[PDB]
């Protein structure tokens, strides 16, 4: 989940 | 958009 | 060239 | 680095 949160923020 | 789609694929 | 650099960065 | 390269290609 931590990586999902990072990736969603990079996506915007 | 391409980057949004690829980041979404990496997120899974 | 923009597309070539994009593809290079995607492939690593 | 991918973002840097795209910005380089916009700058020319
Ligand atoms: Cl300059």
């Amino acid at each position: 989940e931590l990586l999902k949160k990072l990736l969603e923020e990079l996506k915007g």
